[PDB]
C-alpha cells in the first residue's frame, strides 16, 4: 500500500548518493549524527525509515526524532552500545516499538538460531570497544542476550528472481550471513522492476546508492556469505 510506496520513493531519493563508511564515529560521546549526503548500507536504511515514518505536509526535529528511535535502543542515546549496531537487535527494537513487523517472522517457517559475538570477539575493528573495557562488557552483555533465539528468514535458494508475494515495494531486506558471531551483513530496500526484485542500496562496490543490476536471488546467489534474508516492514 502507500507506506511501502513511500519507503520506496524515499529510498529512490538517495540514487547516486556516495557511499561513505564510518559517518557516525565522530569522537567524543556518542550523540545523534545526521549526514543524508553520505551513507552506507545501513544509515541509508535508517534515514530512509525516519522520513517516512515522519508525517508529510519534513520537519527536521520530527526527522530527528524518528532517526533516535530506530538507531538507539529504546531511542534512549547512552554512549556507544545503546547505539543497535546488531541487525537483530535493530530489528527487535522496531518490532518492540511498534514502527517494524517481521514479516519473515510470519511468512518463513525456515529458522535460524542466533549466535552473536562478532564485535567483543573482534574489538580491534572498533574505536569505542578497543580501549573502553567498560564498552566491551555492556556488548558481551547484549551480545549474551540477543544469542540462542530463533529468527525466522529465507534461505537464498528459496528466493526467485521475481521475488515472493509477500515481498512488497519498500520492505526493509537484511541480509544474513554465515560469518561467525554475526548475524546480519548488508541491507537495502526491495523494489520490483519489470517482475525482477531488485536491492536498492548502498554498494560499497559501487561507491553509492545504486538500483541492482541483478536481482536480489542472484546478489545472494553470488555471495558465499549470504545465506538469506529477513524481511521487515514499517509499521506506520
Amino acid at each position: 500500500g502507500q507506506g511501502g510506496k513511500d519507503m520506496l520513493s524515499n529510498g529512490i531519493k538517495y540514487l547516486d548518493v556516495p557511499y561513505v563508511a564510518h559517518t557516525l564515529e565522530a569522537d567524543g560521546p556518542e550523540e545523534l549524527v545526521i549526514n543524508c549526503d553520505e551513507v552506507d548500507c545501513t544509515t541509508l536504511v535508517e534515514y530512509v525509515l525516519a522520513e517516512t515514518l515522519t508525517p508529510k505536509l519534513i520537519s527536521e526535529s520530527a526527522f530527528a526524532d524518528n532517526l533516535q528511535k530506530i538507531r538507539y535502543r529504546d531511542g534512549k542515546i547512552d554512549g556507544y552500545t545503546s547505539r543497535l549496531h546488531y541487525i537483530a537487535d535493530w530489528i527487535n527494537n522496531g518490532v518492540r516499538n511498534g514502527f517494524l513487523q517481521d514479516v519473515t517472522g510470519a511468512m518463513s517457517p525456515d529458522t535460524e538460531r542466533l549466535s552473536i559475538s562478532y564485535m567483543s570477539s573482534h574489538p580491534q575493528l572498533y574505536k569505542q570497544l578497543a580501549n573502553s573495557p567498560e564498552n566491551v562488557a555492556k556488548m558481551k552483555k547484549i551480545e549474551q542476550s540477543l544469542s540462542g533465539k530463533e529468527v525466522h528468514y529465507l534461505p537464498k535458494a528459496k528466493l526467485p528472481a521475481d521475488g515472493l508475494p509477500w515481498i512488497k515495494d519498500g520492505d526493509i531486506i537484511a541480509i544474513t550471513t554465515n560469518t561467525p558471531g554475526l548475524d546480519v551483513a548488508h541491507m537495502g530496500i526491495a523494489f520490483y522492476a519489470d517482475n525482477k526484485l531488485l536491492l536498492v542500496h548502498a554498494s560499497s562496490t559501487d561507491k553509492k546508492v545504486v538500483v541492482s543490476k541483478v536481482p536480489l536471488s542472484q546478489m545472494l546467489k553470488d555471495n558465499n556469505k549470504w545465506t538469506g534474508i529477513r524481511v521487515l516492514r514499517m509499521k506506520k
